[PDB]
């Protein structure tokens, strides 16, 4: 067995303190070990993100515009959670594809069937006015050309919508398929437990203050660094069993999930952080039909 | 006479502490009172800008890429000044129109006849590599649509060229002809003596550190503010004779010019700041054929 003792897991990309030469043969390795693993991956990051905004008092009264939301099965759990806590939020789910019917019949959630473009964004901005917007983007079409197009659309979402905070999908293109340098919004690069086995995707979390918009340049050398750091995390780190982790599941991903869930608010009071997390995790897995 | 005593002039937009309702009839008022006033306006701001970079030690060894440089008569003076001081700079002057022949025959200055576009920018970036770039942009085609296009090209210059510093042309569109909000690079909004009588144009001065690119949003309310502050400066302030200004010319514009010129370096040593400025001003006017 691959045992180890750790204090805390890597929460952000910036914390990864080691690298490994990427081995392309990793691509043919099992990518997922859980049913609905993708909905789980998304639920944990968005709960982590949204719970943070709650702490800063910027969630209540906001309209959450989620683009690239279909099917969005996991979003029902998110909506229920904050709704049951007494937080007032209006959800606007926009995708060209159709959403899970469990999302129907809620006065607080609007499902829209439209692939957004710059023009459409301006239209709903006029519509939403003057509500505070929190943007979540999970749009996917990829090639380097595809990625750059998605990232270009994401920067457009922020400039037009002018959100108070955002969560964007972020995977650096492969250095060997570099096309050109580009800018992405400045923000924390949140790591994702339960991401595919060798995925280099993370979630860019930003909170906007004033009229300012700070971007950061990404070059090929940056791309080599992403590739090596993420390959080290996937190949070595995520394969560890954290034995000093007092929890029914000691796999690194559960250890990493624990640190995200411990930041979540519940109505029920728990004697220990361990009780709250086991409870939230049980609740999340039951909702998603994960044994 | 319209007399007054002032400590210092307004150097940046942010210093303007008053406003006036813009009177559209101002547009038919005499815009310029000096021959070659536009070359003078440009020379003072670029000398001010470049002399600052010299102070920060970021001028020597750089390549100055000036887009929208034709005819560029005043640029010969700029080139001579730093050249005579011993600073090593390569000038690259790009415009679809033709430059003043006084710029020919200098090994340190390259004249290019091309209207730049995004593709061309990438091409000269590859060319210039690995020289440090200082960008100066004076491109003009305006309508609000025209302005937005120019500003969009200017942001493209920065993202592709990735300069260490930049000077960009900046005039906020009229609120009554608003089309849509846009972002401009963050930087000091340098005011310009000898600008047309009622011009609301300034020069955006930025110094870049790291891979970061900070932008700022401009809305219609911002546009109303620009219009009123600049109209107050043009109508009231620039029409003053600063009597406590010990100088052969007490017009506000000369008082404002003095503060820019006092920051310029000369080989010749002067007993007083007044002697240096009178000398530089004499030199500048003689070069431009201004009495
Ligand atoms: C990875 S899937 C999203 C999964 C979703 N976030 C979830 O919770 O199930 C990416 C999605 O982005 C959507 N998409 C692609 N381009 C889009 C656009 N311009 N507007 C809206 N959605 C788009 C696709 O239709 C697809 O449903
Ligand atoms: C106000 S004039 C510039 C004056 C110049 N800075 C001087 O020192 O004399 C604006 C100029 O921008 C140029 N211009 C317009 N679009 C351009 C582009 N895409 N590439 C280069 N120059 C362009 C025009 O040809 C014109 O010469």
């Amino acid at each position: 067995m691959d045992v180890v003792s750790l204090d805390k897991p890597f929460m952000y990309f910036e914390e990864i303190d080691n690298e490994l030469d990427y081995e392309p043969e990793s691509a043919n390795e099992v990518a997922k070990k859980l049913p609905y693993q993708g909905q789980l991956k998304l639920l944990l990051g968005e709960l982590f993100f949204l719970s943070k905004l709650q702490r800063h008092g910027i969630l209540d009264g906001a309209t959450v515009v989620y683009i690239g939301s279909a099917p969005g099965t996991h979003i029902r759990y998110l909506r229920d959670h904050f709704y049951n806590l007494g937080v007032i939020i209006k959800w606007m789910l926009i995708d060209g594809r159709h959403h899970d019917p469990i999302l129907n019949g809620l006065r607080d959630v609007t499902l829209v069937t439209r692939f957004v473009d710059e023009e459409y964004l301006r239209s709903i901005k006029k519509q939403l006015h003057p509500s505070k917007i929190i943007l979540i983007s999970d749009v996917a079409s990829p090639s380097t050309a595809d990625l750059l197009s998605n990232y270009a659309l994401q920067n457009v979402m922020i400039s037009i919508l002018n959100p108070v905070a955002s969560s964007l999908k972020w995977r650096c293109p492969f250095p060997d398929q570099w096309i050109k340098d580009f800018y992405i919004p400045h923000g924390n690069k949140m790591l994702q437990p339960f991401a595919p086995s060798y995925s280099a995707e993370m979630r860019l979390l930003s909170i906007y203050t004033g009229e300012n918009m700070r971007l950061t340049r990404v070059t090929k050398s940056d791309a080599v660094n992403y590739e090596k750091k993420m390959y080290y995390l996937n190949k070595i780190v995520r394969n560890k069993v954290v034995v000093n982790f007092d929890y029914p599941n000691q796999e690194y991903d559960y250890f990493h999930m624990y640190f995200m869930l411990r930041t979540v608010y519940c109505n029920k009071t728990f004697p220990t952080t361990k009780a709250k997390v086991l409870f939230l995790q049980q609740s999340i897995f039951r909702f998603l039909n994960i044994p």
